[PDB]
């Protein structure tokens, strides 16, 4: 097994995986890593699986469709797989906590948001489909760039949404396109 966690890679009191050499922190795996289960399979492991079991399930979709599935157990393990590939990204610190707002020559938005706000929303199954995670990730970014307007921290907000889209268009298959 790996020495340092996948997720923030630091190590600490890790959780190693028993079908692939990835471990993580408690907290860092999402789910949260179960307290017993011999074997236990990561995420990344149980994702893999989705796919083998069904191989067509990699051919094209379209974001109009995956948006409209409703929250079964596989898109809510597809939901909490793309959520940690956030947070696997160091920039994800900017947005992981709660936010606030006071800057001048700007107003807050007026819905704030932030990864373990959605985290815990995943958790408490609050999201009866897909569209309704995605909307709150990409509320996120959105607000950050409405807030920090001209500032070069804008930036930030390009860079993480950049890792969140990529890896939606992975995970949920989607089409490609020029
Ligand atoms: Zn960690
Ligand atoms: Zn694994
Ligand atoms: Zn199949």
């Amino acid at each position: 097994n790996s020495n340092i966690c996948e997720v923030c890679n630091k190590w600490g009191r890790l959780f190693c995986c028993d079908t692939c050499p990835r471990s993580f922190h408690e907290h860092c795996h999402i789910p949260s890593v179960e307290a017993n289960k011999n074997p236990w399979s990561c995420i990344f492991c149980r994702i893999k699986t989705i796919q083998e079991r069904c191989p067509e399930s990699q051919s094209g979709h379209q974001e109009s469709e995956v948006l409209m599935r409703q929250m079964l157990p596989e898109e809510q393990l597809k939901c909490e797989f793309l959520l940690l590939k956030v947070y696997c990204d160091s920039k994800s610190c900017f947005f992981a906590s709660e936010p606030y707002y006071n800057r001048e020559g700007s107003q807050g938005p007026q819905k704030p948001m932030w990864l373990n706000k959605v985290k815990t929303s995943l958790n408490e199954q609050m999201y009866t489909r897909v569209e309704g995670f995605v909307q709150d990730m990409r509320l996120i970014f959105h607000n950050h760039k409405e807030f920090y307007r001209e500032d070069k921290f804008t930036r930030l907000g390009i860079q993480v949404q950049d890792i969140f889209e990529k890896n939606f268009r992975n995970i949920f298959a989607i089409q490609e396109t020029s």
